[PDB]
């Protein structure tokens, strides 16, 4: 009994982690997209020129 | 009739010490659990940081 329990909770712990890890992975590829969006821009801009 | 009656009276008393040895060991079991009891939420603690 005693080793299921505690079993039990460190499963509740490693499934809060799990999200508590995937929200930085969204924020960073969010500020990615933004860059990515700026480069294409200037690529534009850079053919123009010429 | 003289050794009977004191086999009877040792008898008395040796059935009120058992109880009254009983007693004692219920409650280290209860100290016990409550020690028990308080080690589970530590481990769970434990698994939290990291």
């Amino acid at each position: 009994s005693e080793k299921l329990r505690g079993q039990i909770s460190g499963l509740k712990r490693a499934s809060l982690n799990a999200q508590d890890g995937i929200s930085l992975l969204q924020t960073a590829e969010g500020g990615l997209q933004n860059i990515q969006d700026m480069l294409q821009r200037m690529r534009e801009l850079a053919v123009q020129a010429g």
